[PDB]
């Protein structure tokens, strides 16, 4: 019968392409891996209807495609003769004679399976567009999302939103609990049960009408671009496809599923206004904070520290890197850098290129960091989930709008940013007369160690000019660059125009430039030299750059995209809600002294107690103890214990009366022997008038005098940080 | 003056070229970072003297080279025109008309750094043999390789003997400690400091005679690979170079020193007798039990906590793939494998390449493995410490010969290794025959879950055949491949044999293996089947592969590279270390539960006082309350507390009396006001019984009962683990 002679990979059903070809399936795997575990769930069903084949990468995207790039396409190629499906023959309503009667593609619940979803949908589309109409035709492999268990009463969870129902609604007790995004997460025993139970593992792509080609189109045409930016903005942030559901349309899973790929991009290289991070910062400076990060590390270790708990995805180089530049400190990186560079982090030479090896180089939180992000912060931040493991927040609220001290530059495809670098002092002083109503004032981008100037272009933004001076009258020497333009490309810029290329403009020059600073001496025609004085020095040889503020673009406080006209609207916006932030944090520590108040209030009494021979602990059963303890009136914990849940964040517990058990009262059974003694009694009395001072004083304090206070500590961090980068720079 | 024109990444001194060429010295780095490292030095010494050029990579190796590859040589050419040097002028002996007259290797103190140095001096010795002889021509910087500091007084270590001489002779309060291995660990303070006192940074390359030239050649030759087999199988195991002489020999530095990095990929690549493990396993092993990781956990997420704890350096991909390795199941992989493979790890399909992403698969130690690699073992082992960290040890002890259960297969250059899987059974019958001085018996190579056959070929090894039946006069099946011939490959191999290029010795074939079975159907001329059958099937389809004996090569527990000439010979040298490392565990059981003992009997005397109101704590002033545990006979904790040093493991200590402190009875004190309520104080009486009974026990049990009895445990362990993977298995 019919066979297939190219394609190693190809696991061909034995039935396709003969008189059977209507009955059999095709699947298209998300690699070989997939694919393997496909064939452990044929050897359930049979391999006379089911043939597997593996996708490589990602397919091409055939509607942007030139003819040339499609017909060099061996795995679309391949999949055309696999199918039985070529080009030509468009139009094709019916699936016959195909190889194949129906298409199964099966991904990884993940943006890139989606991505690769929707690819293949595309490339149906494009070519056989009929096809899609054709009931049946395409379908797609799904697992459950979550998979629960406590002994029996196994549950399955084939939708988020149904697992986070029963979440909310049970005690997980000890119920042990796994996510499977991935299809590598299933054994070769689940993919046996699901091929044991195909038709409760599948669900059939259904054709709605024309908006389902739209969508298509939109998704992925190179015309499309400004739909799309449509798109993402008015996305609406709960959506998700309902697995529950037998059946998807290709307009759902584009709105509701692809739109997650599509707008990863921009997620990833668009910083936040908040915090001006963007993520893979952010589980950076979240993984330095979960370990305290306050004594150095190699960067190397910190980078498989993170990787295990901030869930960085994009490899460890990315991720050395995203170190590196936050602790880099040369003129044109950061204003204040957040992560310290113990040891060779780059220059301006390379602009940072030149950072050492993340073995040998060492990092730790700059001195700064936590008073600019105030731990007494942290609890109220929200913490992402993903798959039961907690990682870092949507995003920081520090003291100040670091997104200004530091700047951004942002390009993703559709959408990029540039922002700046601004002086902390004109944001401190714009942030204390937001507080006091006073007009703000507009500010000027200013770089930390730059000598040069800064002055308003009147138009698009600022210019920034470095410094070249006449020495005599065939000699000219440069001590600064403008911002961003690195030593190394602009010694080769003045090795070009000793070239004749560049009409011979200089006849020699000496770089003795540092690491950190600036030397270059110039020899010249002497005539050439006056008339390129005449031309102006800085712009014939090339001694400006444009700090462009037209296109400040991050991510609001509610996770959508705007374009800032001005920093005075970024800075107005943080200061909206950082004050909000300080109401949220009065009310939180509040709470948490009234907590801490309590603990101390019944560990008070339990040490009298026992010291003054009221309460009698030696030999005494711990169950009597216990229910003494109860029926004298001291608080069993979970009273005072009062919260999201992580679910990788999990003497008996037989209940004496009437639901106390001993563990109740650890807090006080566990306290050492030691705290009997007369120092320790003193100090725990101590302990509670202290608690309520500091309680009484924090009641009446205003979130202006808290934010205030904290903007001091600021200054005073920053300013000790530079004293010390000025002093290790001193002889 | 002289200029030199195409190498923007040249630092070219001032006065190179010039009248004062021989007072300059060119600098050769190890990357961009060490040049820019080098330019901060630089700004204190100036920039007419010193020029600076940045090797990338590591440079060509000049003596195997032949004459295209060195004229194609971008890098070589261009330190050749920096220089002023050229090949057309061997002989030369004299360091005029150079642009420079000295040169100086700067590289990380690393094997890496060696090699480069090495390489360098390679190229010099054959171009111009007759430079290395000029004295003062060639030098290295170098910096302390350890630097420790206390408030003042701080010192720094040239050389780690020195460093290791203080350490033991000091105790580390608060001593801060840093190692500098490479050059990026420095700031650019720290260079400047080496720069303002150079003469104390750098080492002259010495010639000493003939012999360094002929120590070069063996180094870097085509022709010289046994000398060098014999050059590192004699090497000495403490040799080091002594850096606070201000010379090094060429000699010296080749036989001391560079023999680290060709020493090193034997090292990656050939497993210890031991354990079974090469180094990068060891480290993930090593990972696993630190973590105790008894649940699972994403590869992904392993991979950085192992990047972390056992200084693996090779990257996430063979990290990754390492882990992976270790978890595989599959026919031809391991016959035990130590770790879990929960997910999709890669089947005989592929040969495992088949795996699934490490972020979507979990991983956890197998059931067996820490009954074969007994956890009372783990306090006896070497643990190796780099740079102040404790790492891997220098091999485990398991309690079965796990390189005979797994076999390896290794290869570097100059030696390879393999050794084939065998039957744990065997293996414990031969244990159980070397305890009793029976005759060993030679063990035949198995494989789990093979079903084919397994022979003596009579000479250098054993063969393995698959299965592949007649079924009728035109149809062949084959229902088992050899070991490790993968899926995959053998039906490629078929759908060669379909092509007239292997002349239509097939007409069609099959394939419905699964991911773990084999199952091709194959249709013939019944005359060509007729002629395979008396050439015999098994030849004519491949069916067969050799399991090769006469290389069985592993590092020996002394740390040296062996080969075992049979299994017996492996199995006798694990044997007698296994049986002297019983009696190390031994004594280490016995002096710990002496420790044990003793913190009992002093929590028991101190729980019964106050009990029995003997010892008053109620509202005693803490130095008053530990004068008298003192002066009443209770043991500090540091009299009990009798152990190498690992750097990064590091009520007041005021001395009462005489040598007291309060945190000296803190194993008392902090001990919690429960211990002295009723069961609490009974299960502590009964704790004491209970330690000198089991102290008893252990005092007079022999090592051949200890060992015995743990090999009954392993028995139980890999049965129980077997017949897990067996029912998974089944419907």
């Amino acid at each position: 019968r019919e066979r297939i002679i190219g394609i190693p990979k190809l696991e061909d059903a034995n039935d396709a392409g003969s008189k059977y070809s209507q009955e059999c399936t095709l699947i298209l795997t998300e690699g070989d891996s997939a694919k393997t575990s496909c064939l452990a769930g044929l050897s359930i069903v049979g391999r006379d209807k089911y043939g597997v084949f593996p996708l490589k990468g990602k397919l091409l995207n055939v509607r942007d495609a030139s003819f040339k790039q499609l017909m060099d396409n061996k795995e679309i190629q391949n999949i055309f003769r696999i199918m039985g499906l070529d080009i030509t023959d468009k139009n094709k309503d019916d699936i016959k004679g195909l190889r194949y009667g129906s298409l199964m593609i099966m991904t990884d619940q993940d943006y890139d399976g989606s991505h690769i979803k929707g690819l293949l949908i595309n490339m149906i589309h494009k070519f056989w567009p009929s096809l899609l109409k054709h009931k049946g035709f395409l379908s797609e492999f799904v697992t459950p999302i979550v998979k629960v268990q406590k002994g029996s009463q196994e549950y399955s969870f084939f939708t988020i939103a149904e697992y986070e129902q029963w979440k909310e609604n049970t005690n997980l007790l000890g119920w042990k609990i796994k996510y499977y995004k991935g299809l590598g997460t299933s054994t070769d025993r689940e993919f046996k049960q699901y091929f044991s139970d195909i038709k409760n593992h599948k669900i059939m792509f259904l054709w709605t009408g024309d908006r389902d080609g739209d969508s298509i189109d939109m998704a992925f045409s190179k015309k499309r671009i400004e739909d799309r930016k449509l798109w993402l903005q008015n996305f609406i942030l709960g959506s998700y496809v309902d697995h529950k559901e037998k059946d998807l349309s290709y307009y759902d899973f584009v709105n509701k599923e692809l739109i997650y790929y599509s707008r990863y991009d921009t997620e990833r290289s668009i910083p936040n206004i908040m915090d001006g991070w963007k993520p893979g910062q952010r589980k950076v400076l979240y993984g330095c904070f979960k370990r305290n990060l306050r004594n150095e590390c190699k960067v190397a270790q910190l980078v498989g520290y993170i990787a295990e708990h901030s869930a960085y995805h994009h490899g460890e180089s990315s991720l050395q890197q995203t170190i590196i530049n936050m602790a880099q400190t040369f003129v044109g990186s950061n204003n204040i850098n957040f992560l310290e560079p113990c040891g060779q982090f780059g220059s301006r030479k390379e602009g940072g290129k030149d950072a050492s090896a993340a073995r040998y180089i060492f990092t730790k939180l700059a001195s700064s960091t936590r008073s600019i992000f105030n731990e007494y912060d942290d609890p109220i931040l929200k913490y992402l989930n993903e798959e039961g493991q907690k990682i870092e927040p949507q995003y920081y609220i520090p003291v100040i709008p670091t997104i200004l001290v530091n700047g951004c530059e942002g390009i993703g495809t559709g959408y990029s940013s540039f922002i700046p670098n601004y002086n902390y002092k004109d944001i401190i002083d714009n942030i204390k007369r937001y507080i006091n109503k006073e007009p703000l004032i507009p500010m000027v981008p200013w770089y930390k160690d730059f000598k040069g100037r800064i002055e308003s272009n009147g138009k698009t933004g600022y210019e920034t000019i470095g410094i070249i001076n006449k020495i005599d009258n065939d000699t000219l020497e440069i001590t600064e660059l403008p911002i961003k333009k690195w030593t190394q490309d602009y010694k080769e810029f003045l090795e070009e125009l000793l070239t004749d290329e560049k009409h011979q403009l200089i006849l020699d020059y000496i770089d003795n430039s540092s690491h950190e600073d600036i030397c270059f001496t110039i020899k010249m025609d002497p005539a050439k030299l006056q008339k390129a004085e005449e031309e102006g020095l800085e712009k014939v040889f090339k001694l400006k750059s444009t700090l462009t503020t037209t296109n400040m673009t991050l991510f609001d406080p509610n996770l959508k995209l705007q374009r800032y006209s001005t920093e005075l609207d970024i800075l107005k916006e943080f200061c909206y809600q950082r004050l909000k932030a300080y109401e949220n944090r009065k009310s939180y520590l509040i709470s948490k002294l009234e907590k801490e108040k309590r603990i101390i209030s019944n560990k008070t009494k339990f040490i009298l107690a026992i010291v003054n021979n009221e309460l009698i602990v030696n030999k005494k059963k711990k169950k009597v103890l216990v229910e003494e303890l109860y029926r004298k009136g001291y608080d069993p914990y979970k009273d005072i214990n009062k919260e999201e849940i992580f679910e990788q964040e999990l003497e008996d517990n037989e209940e004496i009366i009437a639901g106390i058990t001993v563990k109740d009262y650890d807090y006080l059974l566990s306290m050492p022997i030691f705290s009997l003694t007369l120092e320790k009694v003193e100090d725990l009395l101590t302990q509670l008038k202290e608690k309520e001072r500091e309680l009484e004083i924090l009641r009446n304090i205003t979130v202006e005098t808290m934010w205030l206070k904290d903007i001091e500590k600021v200054e005073e961090a920053i300013e000790f940080q530079r004293n010390v980068e000025l002093s290790n720079r001193e002889e």
